[PDB]
């Protein structure tokens, strides 16, 4: 069986639909008792923002602009295609509602509760200017060598 | 005895081309190939001569009617230009005698690449099994994971 | 002991950057790294001190002249806006003294990352070996599969 397996996802994309796929896979994995690590890098870091604990305190101006102007939480992420001003996302969301397919923010709550391990790429965090306190509290800041050690120890590795 | 699993998430012509170039070559080396199509990737599996509108919601009918109807109609991931920079790629491929996507797909089907459609995507998007190629099987995410964990090479495209 | 294979399909500045951050770090940990560049990913390998238009078709000549001529010219995957939001990412990296894509590429070359160019893509897009960095080897998809199957980490970017 799959109960001792390990999966590692590098979530690079900050697209709603790619994030959804990554959490559909991670939640299903956790239900099969697979240990799941999601390493968020670049745009994927946007998945990890906690809107209730955002800040502008002691960031450069570029960092402030980036933080205020980008999606402030997972649910605000744009579609990878057909976003159409936010209308084609509105489409996908409606079709999901018809099937009772849970929204990204509910899949993310689910993944946190099932103890999917979420890591934020240190260099991406530094470049984009996010503080630890701006992300969910159980997120750990991980450098790329820690990503590689984890990925090499894993049974399934994907870049999303 | 090797095995490869590709998760085709993208519905882009060029990414689909890459996936089938790799899948066809792997079958020639006697590697067993599984392609799990999810979200936009499902569009690869549409049989245009079998399309249907019966028992679909409004958005499902609209999504069906207004997305690529078959693999050859997929857009480029880049410089598609409303079909024109896809038209560039196709001309460049013609000069080099590189087969089109639909010909790679026919080859994949003949070589018995195993094509699967992600159940949740199929349901969300409203596609029926009869609208897809006959040998496609519906598989859920847990079945994908089992198959991927048993594979020797796993990619997300 | 360990081996990593990256298939770089994307020709985006930020995706190439991710790939070379990973590749450079892997080399420091003594992991063997193979990067197979295909389709848009081939643009990473263009040597701007070498370019040629000689013995190419019209679309090949046009493609060569109009596309990014070296890694540093690659567009952002998103929010490129004229190259100005790339300008934004670049200025943010500069504040952090994060190395540029060209510096990571030079580092990768120095650390003996193995760079291969997909033969079919090369032929379609019309690039010649002489237009790419001298250590690049042209490899077909079956060589890609052999190498990926012997690797411990395999990603498609
Ligand atoms: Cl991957
Ligand atoms: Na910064
Ligand atoms: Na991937
Ligand atoms: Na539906
Ligand atoms: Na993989
Ligand atoms: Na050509």
């Amino acid at each position: 069986g799959m109960e001792n397996k390990k999966m590692n996802l590098l979530l690079f994309s900050g697209d709603y639909d790619k994030a959804l796929a990554s959490l559909i896979i991670a939640n299903a994995a956790r239900e099969m008792e697979i240990e799941v690590t999601i390493f968020c890098a670049f745009w994927g870091l946007l998945l990890l923002r906690d809107p209730e604990k955002a800040s502008q305190e002691d960031k450069s101006l570029y960092e402030q602009a980036f933080s205020s102007l980008t999606p402030r939480e997972a649910e605000e992420l744009p579609l990878s295609k057909m976003n159409l001003g936010g209308i084609g996302k509105k489409m996908l969301l409606e079709m999901m509602k018809e099937e009772k397919a849970p929204k990204l923010s509910d899949l993310l709550s689910g993944a946190r509760k099932k103890e999917v391990k979420f890591y934020a790429c240190q260099l991406s965090v530094e470049i984009m200017g996010f503080k630890k306190e701006e992300l969910f509290p159980e997120v750990q800041i991980m450098d790329v060598k820690e990503y590689l050690k984890n990925a090499l120890e894993s049974d399934l590795q994907l870049f999303i």
